C-alpha cells in the first residue's frame, strides 16, 4: 500500500541466488544473507518481482563460450574484458518495484514498477563493440534487490503482470538485432531454427511485428504452439529432408533470410536453402558453434552471414514500443520461485516448454 | 578493300582447348577450331591478347565442389551447368572489331575493346543467374571470339592491348568485394594474397577509394606491394599474424579483411578484425572449406561476405577508374597461345606479381 513503509521495508541483508565459480548447478547456492546493494549516484535500487531466465545464464556458468584460440577452453562471452567475478547473481531479463534511489536521482521515481534493460553498453554511440550486462559484468536479477542505473528502469504503459513483462528483454533485444542486421523487410520470408526457443519464438513474434513472413523449424509436439505464436508454416525437424521439407512448407517463395539459433549439423543445411544473395543471422547455436563452411558456397552464391549479441538502445526502444502497442505478446513457459532455482534451471536445460521460463523470489 | 576486309576474316583459328575435367593434358592446342559467326547484335573481334585467371584452372580442375560434397568433381555453377566441351576459355579479352552480326552498327569494325566477361543473365542488377564467357561460352585463348556488342566496351585510355587485358575479372570481382564490405574512405582494409590477381587489385582499388589498404604477402615481396600503393606490408611467414599486422598498422584498428587465401589464416582474420568489422571473400587458394567458431562471429559482431564477379554498374565504375588512371596493369608476365602448358604452370606457381597475359601467337 504505502509508499513510506516500502521505503522503509528494506533489509540489510537479502536472499539471492550465487554463481560462485565455473561448473554445475552445484556452483550455484542459495544464499539467505548477502548484503543488499546502496544504490549509488544516478541509480536506482529495484525489489524484483520477476527475472526471465536465458541461455546466457547456463554458458556463463559452465564457460562454455571457449576462446578464439581454443573453441574448447573455458571462458565467459567476455573473451577480452573479464569483469565477471565470483559471487555474481545471474538474471538478465528482471522487473520490479523501485524501493530507494542514489544521489543524483529524483525521489519521485520511487513506487514505479519498471523492467530492466539488461544492457552496459559502455559507449555513448551506438557502437555494439564494447557491450557488456546485468547478471555478467555486475549483480542481475536472481535476488531480492538489485541496483542499476536509472536510464535502464523502464516505465512500461502495459497492463502487464510483472512476470509477463520478464519474458521479454534479453531473447527480444537479441531477435531485433538479429532481424536489424540482416535487414528483414516487409513481405520477406526469414527461416527460424529453434524456433521454440527463447530468441527462435521472439524472432517469430518480431517478424510478424515488421511485416515479414516467418516459417519455423520445430521440435516434434510443437508445431501448434509455433503457428499460435504467428508462424507462417512449420516443418518438424525429425524427418525428411530439411530442404524439401522447407520448400513444400514455403508454398514455392525462397528463403530471404535465415535466423539460425542451432547451428551444428544444420549449418550446412541452411546455407543450401537460403537463396543467392540471402542473409544468415545467428545470436547462439545450441547444437552448436563450431561448424564447417565452405567458403565457394558462400560466395558462389552471394550469401551474406551476420553474428550479433543483444542490440543497441534504438532497438530497446522499439521493444519497448512493440510491447506498448501490443505487437509481440508474452510466452509464459513456467514459473519458478527463487528457492526452486536447480529445478528451474534443469527444466530450463531441457526446454520441453514454450517461451520462457520466469524466476520469482521466496 | 572494304570488300576485301569482308572476306579476309579466315574461317579456321588455332586455340586452346579444355576437352574435360583433369590436368594439364586436357588442355590441347589445336590449329583448325572453327571460327564463330557472329550472330544478332553480336560482333566478332580478332584476340591481340587475354588475362589468366583463377577459375581458368578451378574450371578445369573442377575444384569447384557441391553443396552437398565439398570435395566432388564440380564446375563452378553448381545448379544450371553451361560448360560443354570442348571448351575455350579466357575471361579478361582484349581485341579488334572485325565483324559484326546483324543489328549492329558496320562502323564498330576496327574499334579496339577491352571484353566485359560477364553474362548477366538478368535485367536487373541482381547477381543470382550470373555466367562468363570462359565458362558458359567461348572465351578469348583464341585468335578470334563472338560476344555481344554492348561488351565489348571502348575504354578511353592510351594503354596497350596486354596492359587492358589485366582488369575485366579480377577487378570486377574486387570492387565487388569492397562494395559488399562497404569500404568507406578512411577505413583500414587487410588484404590477403596481395601479389595475386585480385589481392593486387583490391589494394589499387582502395585507394580509389580513399580507403588505406595493408597487403599480407609472400617473402620478398614487400617492395612490389608498396609500390601499388600499399600502406604497410606484412610477410605471411615469420611470426604470429595478428602480432605483425599490429605492428604494421599504427596500432590502428582493421575496419576490413579482403581474404583471398583462407585455409590456415582464416580463424586469424577472424581475430584481427575489429569488432562490427567486415570480412568479405571471393577465394581461398589454401584451402575453401574451413573451421567457422559462430561464437567468435557473434560475440564480435562480424559479417562476413562471399561474393562473385560483379554488376553492370560496378564495371562501369572500372571503365571510369581505367580511363582517369585511377588505377594502373599490373603485367607480371605476357605468353604466346602455343606456349599455354607453361603459361600455366608458371600461373599456379604466383612466382610473379599483379597479371599474366596470354597473347595469341
Ligand atoms: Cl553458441
Ligand atoms: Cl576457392
Amino acid at each position: 500500500q504505502s509508499m513510506m513503509r516500502m521505503m522503509h521495508s528494506v533489509p540489510k541483508t537479502m536472499t539471492a541466488v550465487l554463481l560462485t565459480g565455473h561448473g554445475g548447478l552445484e556452483k550455484l547456492v542459495y544464499s539467505r544473507d548477502v548484503p543488499v546493494p546502496a544504490p549509488a549516484a544516478g541509480e536506482v535500487l529495484i525489489k524484483v518481482t520477476a527475472c526471465g531466465m536465458n541461455n546466457t545464464d547456463v554458458w556463463v556458468r559452465e564457460g562454455a563460450y571457449g576462446t578464439e584460440d581454443d573453441p574448447s577452453a573455458v571462458s565467459t562471452w567476455r573473451r577480452h574484458g573479464n569483469t565477471l567475478t565470483f559471487p555474481r547473481i545471474q538474471g538478465t531479463d528482471t522487473v520490479g518495484h523501485i524501493v530507494a534511489v542514489g544521489e543524483g536521482v529524483d525521489r519521485a521515481r520511487i513506487g514505479e514498477r519498471v523492467m530492466v534493460d539488461f544492457s552496459i553498453y559502455n559507449r555513448d554511440d551506438d557502437s555494439l563493440a564494447d557491450i557488456d550486462y546485468m547478471g555478467h559484468g555486475r549483480d542481475g536479477g536472481y535476488a531480492e534487490y538489485m541496483a542499476l542505473p536509472a536510464e535502464n528502469a523502464h516505465v512500461v504503459a502495459t497492463d502487464l503482470t510483472d512476470i509477463e513483462l520478464a519474458t521479454f528483454c534479453c531473447a527480444y533485444l537479441t531477435g531485433e538485432r538479429m532481424l536489424e542486421r540482416a535487414r528483414l523487410a516487409a513481405g520477406e520470408t526469414v527461416l527460424v531454427t529453434g524456433a521454440s526457443g527463447g530468441v527462435g519464438s521472439a524472432i517469430i513474434q518480431l517478424a510478424r511485428a515488421r511485416g515479414a513472413v516467418p516459417i519455423a523449424v520445430a521440435g516434434p509436439g510443437k508445431e501448434a504452439a509455433m503457428l499460435d505464436i504467428g508462424a507462417q508454416a512449420v516443418v518438424t525437424r525429425g524427418q525428411g529432408d530439411l530442404a524439401e521439407a522447407v520448400e513444400a512448407a514455403s508454398g514455392g517463395r525462397p528463403i530471404d533470410v535465415v535466423a539460425d539459433l542451432v547451428g551444428g549439423p544444420l549449418f550446412n543445411d541452411l546455407l543450401k536453402i537460403l537463396r543467392p544473395e540471402g542473409r544468415y543471422t545467428t545470436a547462439g547455436a545450441i547444437a552448436g558453434p563450431v561448424v564447417q563452411l565452405d567458403l565457394r558456397t558462400m560466395y558462389l552464391k552471394q550469401l551474406e552471414l551476420h553474428g550479433s549479441s543483444q542490440g543497441s538502445r534504438a532497438d530497446f526502444r522499439r521493444l519497448v514500443r512493440y510491447i506498448e502497442e501490443k505487437k509481440i505478446r508474452p510466452l509464459v513457459g513456467g514459473v519458478y520461485p527463487l528457492s526452486e532455482f536447480h529445478r528451474a534451471q534443469t527444466d530450463f536445460m531441457a526446454k520441453n516448454f514454450v517461451g520462457k521460463l520466469v524466476v520469482v523470489p521466496d
